[PDB]
């Protein structure tokens, strides 16, 4: 019984060379890789290969717990939003990402606002806490080399008491035409800095930074000035604003490095392997006061409340987040013109404002998330969000077209905001999101089949609203629409959410519906 | 040519066995086959060996000319009705299918006659005229007749049929009288009878079952169908006043040998060979006897016959038969109506219309869009999706189950005769086609899952699964498309069938 080649007829259109032995036919991993679009790979352990076949990638998420609105967001504490190369930077002034998503420009994006602030929130209940170093709190501290200042001839530092912070802090004196007062730190493991600063002129705060690229500095400047981002090899400079009152400026040097040395004129950022090996030291410019200099291992909490307070600030009146760049969704649906708004924005603006709420009991984030639901009661037309299935059931779009779109994952983080709200925010209160809540659940348990392809999911009603093909979610989607709908589960016993739930993780292992 | 052997996990739950060359990995076929439910096997020509991959099974008809309302019906010169194992029998008293599909006990299913008429219809504008050997005229044609003693035959004239029959008489204890036949290649029988007593005409064939003679009974009585040892009976019925009878004896012999209890009809392999002689006992006549390659015209206006006569004074015809869609849906208790049977009825009536010009065809073909206008609460066969479009329902649940097939059969149906009847007759057809229509170009996306078709909207009516549609339901929604785009110019079509059919060869609506 001989193994040799053997040609095979796919559809009668195409011959791929294929192998026999005997009876038993044996086809190329390269044509039904690309044929039935699957994934595999020869993986190498010790003494020993295996070719892994996967029917799909991504995961679901292994769920603890029941979902509540002050635990771990979903899935987000496995999320790295500030990675994403369409993330251009963090914001030095606001301290929360821009997107180049849809526009090399840059845009803040409350999606990916919200997002950052919920990854880090969630990472904050999962992670062990942070290691902390201080090194100055001009305080009698007062050993530990918090003194290891350098003063070049031209500048001058003292401890000095501000009332105001009942605290002692560091005073500084330094021309920007001079090397600056500088502070040794010395950190090998951790990358967050933090420290409180209060400029009396215009100055800077510099990091210096050994790389694991040949050995070579890289300085990153917190500039007191609004401009993004810039690099000029091998200096990087953030405005962070004129810091002219106390505020703890708090940044990741591993994210701000890469996002530096990435810096492109694209949508998306350079791909880079550099990272940071040791914090040398902090270079202080200008007149000003610094005070509560840290390095940490994360800082998880001060990215969630940048997110939370951009969020309270950059509300209209509408209780809307506009979003400020063209959406094109595809042919057959209008272009959006900037200023829409996004029942996704809402909903995940809306989680974050309440987690904000019940951390601090500070209402002015409350306020915030109840006026957020005002969008999901009107029509895309009239300058909402919301749209209506065959005269019969209310969504919440994500992309408010004409014609409607009904994108499914947009509308079910819509549902989990007012499911967080209307839980939060009392009877009286929570009034108008326990109606959308009710209405939008309702709409969900009917519509769900619509988006049932017998192996997979569609991404929205493209199909039926355009009279076209299906618009299949790709396979990081259908987890999302398992994850979002394996929460819902947990706060909604409808035994069709479970049902879905199940049938949809089989989809991920190659199960298909039954055919009649 | 050098491999390895190498494990092949597959979605980390179980090891299958491959072969590797360099980089290459190759997966045994048995797994490919049932993981993604494929086909392919090796076919052998004369000095190659190739391996022969099918992504589905079933075929889209290669259509010749646009749909017209007299012509081929849809694919169904392709169509073999009477083998179909949920057929237990061509009636003798009616010379039409009776299924058992849903009930062993059987019953006529008025789209099964439907589909024998317009397949047979079809058949006979596709297929060369049969060659018709005549054995028996009794007029100065040409005896190879046996008269035993104590039987007796003369030919005789009857003045009301304007020709010269063949009268017998023999007892029912007799061996009977015999006409030699001997015809080896054409199955068809055909005889124009008429009974004076109760009796019977019997056929002995010669079959490829060791060469054993196997005998068929058509007798007087209303008995279905009847098998023991190497005899099978029909019950033909009193047939007193003169009739053509006309017997597949193929069909007839396969239904005989594979009589059963069950739903199905057990398989069998035997053929006839040989047509050997013809046997009549009791006292009547006989004339025309005839062996035809095939008769399918009798066969059409068997059906078309039969529709004529069991519609009721709704327009409908009942299906007596029990029907549980599924879980979900109320079963429809026997007396329900299909949009299917109704369009699929029309369509045969309005052939038979055509070729005739009697008008008692397209008088109950008209008759037969009443239940069109009706909800299926009402006992009609109308259904609303979302209170916006009306619906043909091929099963009239509760709740709606929107089944495409059916429903594009009924369409096709409204179209025949709205073509047909005339402006001023055809109106309520034209008005009931063009809703539908609309209703057709509207829903056609939500049976789109991009790998292939849906076979109804339960998933969406019941909450549950998608009831996927098996190859060859997908290949008819494309063959119906195909048709619909012959009379109707709206570019949704046209994509449709393209796309569709591109899911025959494996292809995908994209992912995003
Ligand atoms: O350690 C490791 O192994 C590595 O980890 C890597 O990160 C992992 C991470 O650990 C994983 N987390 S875990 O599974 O929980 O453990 C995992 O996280 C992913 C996750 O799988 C994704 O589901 C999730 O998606 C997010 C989006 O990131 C987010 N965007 S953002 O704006 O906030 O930044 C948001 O997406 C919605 C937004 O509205 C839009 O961005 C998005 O646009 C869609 C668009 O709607 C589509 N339109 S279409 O009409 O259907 O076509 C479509 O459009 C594009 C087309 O696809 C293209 O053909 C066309 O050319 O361009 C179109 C276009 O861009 O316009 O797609 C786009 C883009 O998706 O709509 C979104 C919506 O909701 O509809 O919210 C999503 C859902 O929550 O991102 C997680 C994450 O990155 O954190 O996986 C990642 C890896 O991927 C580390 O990166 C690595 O360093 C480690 O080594
Ligand atoms: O050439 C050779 O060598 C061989 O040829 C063989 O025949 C070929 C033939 O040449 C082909 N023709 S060609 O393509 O033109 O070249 C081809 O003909 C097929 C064709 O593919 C089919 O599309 C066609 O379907 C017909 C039906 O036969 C017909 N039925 S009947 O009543 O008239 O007898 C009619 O079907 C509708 C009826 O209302 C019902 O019968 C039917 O019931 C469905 C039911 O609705 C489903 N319900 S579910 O809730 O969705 O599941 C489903 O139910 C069954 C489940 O599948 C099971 O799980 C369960 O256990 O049992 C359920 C049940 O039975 O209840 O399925 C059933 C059955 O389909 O609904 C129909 C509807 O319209 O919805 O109309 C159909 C469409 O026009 O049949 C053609 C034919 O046979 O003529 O293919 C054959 C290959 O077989 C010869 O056979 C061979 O001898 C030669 O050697
Ligand atoms: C599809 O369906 C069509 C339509 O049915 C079919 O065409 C018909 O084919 C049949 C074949 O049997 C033809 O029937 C014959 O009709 C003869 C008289 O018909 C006249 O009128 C029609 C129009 O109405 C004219 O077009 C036609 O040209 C004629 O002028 C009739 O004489 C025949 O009767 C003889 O044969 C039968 C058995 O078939 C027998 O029982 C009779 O006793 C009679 O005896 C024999 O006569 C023939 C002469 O025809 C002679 O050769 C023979 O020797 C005699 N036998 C003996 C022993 O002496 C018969 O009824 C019909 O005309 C066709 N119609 C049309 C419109 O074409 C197609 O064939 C079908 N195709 C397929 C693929 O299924
Ligand atoms: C998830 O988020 C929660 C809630 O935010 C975190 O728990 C909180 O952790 C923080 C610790 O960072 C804790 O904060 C208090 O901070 C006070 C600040 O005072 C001292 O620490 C800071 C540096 O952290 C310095 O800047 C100050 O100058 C103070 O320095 C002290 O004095 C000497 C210098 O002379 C210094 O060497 C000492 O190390 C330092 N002393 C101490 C005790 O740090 C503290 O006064 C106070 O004790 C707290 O540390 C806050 O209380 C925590 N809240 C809760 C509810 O637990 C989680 O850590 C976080 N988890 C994850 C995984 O992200
Ligand atoms: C560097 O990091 C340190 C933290 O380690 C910061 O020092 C803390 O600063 C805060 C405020 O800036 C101080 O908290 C304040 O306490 C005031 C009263 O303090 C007296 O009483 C306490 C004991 O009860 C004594 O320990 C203390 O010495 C004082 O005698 C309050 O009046 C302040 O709150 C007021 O306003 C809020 C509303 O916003 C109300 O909630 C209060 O009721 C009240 O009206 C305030 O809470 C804290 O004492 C300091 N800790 C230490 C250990 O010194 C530095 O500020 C930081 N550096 C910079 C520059 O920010
Ligand atoms: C075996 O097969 C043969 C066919 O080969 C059948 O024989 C035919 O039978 C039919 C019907 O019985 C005969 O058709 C009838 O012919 C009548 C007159 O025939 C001739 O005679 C007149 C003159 O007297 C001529 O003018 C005429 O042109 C004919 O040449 C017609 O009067 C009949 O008319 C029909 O329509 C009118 C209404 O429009 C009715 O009133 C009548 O009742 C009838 O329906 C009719 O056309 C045919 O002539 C026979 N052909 C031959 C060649 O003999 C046998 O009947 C069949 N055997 C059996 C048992 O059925
Ligand atoms: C930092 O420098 C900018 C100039 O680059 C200063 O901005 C000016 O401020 C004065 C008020 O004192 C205004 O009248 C000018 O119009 C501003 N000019 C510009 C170009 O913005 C700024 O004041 C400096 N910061 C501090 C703390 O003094
Ligand atoms: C008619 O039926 C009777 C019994 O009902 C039977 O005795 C006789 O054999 C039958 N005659 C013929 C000719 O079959
Ligand atoms: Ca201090
Ligand atoms: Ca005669």
């Amino acid at each position: 019984l001989k193994y040799e080649e053997i040609d095979c007829l796919i559809n009668d259109e195409h011959t791929i060379k294929g192998r026999r032995e005997g009876n038993e036919v044996f086809l190329p991993f390269t044509w039904v890789e690309k044929y039935f679009d699957v994934y595999g790979k020869v993986v190498q352990y010790d003494g020993y290969d295996r070719f892994e076949f996967s029917h799909s990638y991504s995961k679901v998420y292994a769920q603890r717990a029941p979902y509540h609105p002050d635990g771990v967001f979903m899935s987000f504490e496995g999320y790295n939003v500030e990675v994403r190369d369409r993330v251009k930077c963090i914001s030095g002034v606001e301290g929360v990402p821009l997107s180049t998503q849809w526009g090399p420009q840059g845009y803040f994006y409350p999606i990916q606002i919200a997002q950052y602030g919920l990854s880090h929130y969630s990472k904050n209940l999962t992670e062990k806490p942070p290691h902390i170093e201080v090194y100055e709190t001009a305080e009698d501290r007062d050993k530990n080399k918090p003194n290891d200042w350098t003063v070049p001839k031209g500048c001058f530092m003292a401890n000095v008491a501000d009332k105001s912070r009942f605290t002692n802090v560091k005073q500084f004196i330094a021309p920007e035409t001079s090397e600056g007062v500088s502070l040794q730190l010395g950190n090998t493991k951790d990358f967050i800095i933090s420290f409180d600063l209060k400029f009396l002129t215009n100055g800077s705060v510099s990091v210096v930074l050994e790389t694991t690229e040949k050995n070579q500095l890289f300085t990153i400047h917190y500039v007191s000035n609004a401009q993004l981002i810039a690099f000029k090899e091998r200096d990087i400079y953030y405005g962070i604003g004129p810091r002219t009152s106390w505020s703890t400026v708090t940044r990741d040097l591993v994210t701000d490095l890469r996002k530096g040395v990435g810096l492109s004129n694209t949508k998306a950022v350079k791909p880079t392997k550099i990272m940071p090996k040791k914090v040398v030291r902090l270079i202080a410019k200008g007149k000003g006061f610094l005070d509560n200099i840290t390095i940490s291992t994360t800082a998880h909490m001060a990215a969630f409340f940048a997110a939370s307070d951009w969020l309270v600030r950059n509300q209209d009146e509408k209780g809307g987040w506009p979003i400020m760049v063209t959406r094109k969704l595809g042919e057959g649906f209008k272009s959006l013109e900037p200023g829409w708004y996004s029942a996704m924005a809402q909903g995940q603006a809306i989680s974050t404002l309440v987690r904000a709420y019940l951390l601090t009991k500070d209402h002015i984030f409350l306020n915030s998330a109840l006026r957020a639901t005002a969008p999901y009661k009107f029509l895309s037309e009239q300058h909402g969000v919301k749209a209506v299935f065959m005269n019969k059931h209310d969504w919440y779009e994500e992309y408010p077209t004409t014609p409607s779109s009904f994108v499914l994952n947009g509308f079910m983080y819509s549902l989990i905001g007012l499911y967080d709200l209307k839980e939060t925010a009392g009877e009286k209160l929570g009034k108008e999101a326990r109606s959308l809540y009710e209405r939008g659940m309702e709409s969900l348990k009917a519509m769900l089949p619509l988006y049932d392809t017998g192996s997979g999911t569609i991404y929205d009603l493209r199909h039926f609203m355009l009279g076209i093909a299906p618009n299949l979610a790709r396979w990081d989607f259908h987890t999302t629409h398992i994850n979002q709908l394996q929460l819902l589960s947990t706060i909604d016993e409808s035994p069709v959410f479970k049902e879905f739930v199940k049938r949809w993780k089989s989809y991920l292992k190659g199960s298909r519906a039954k055919h009649n």
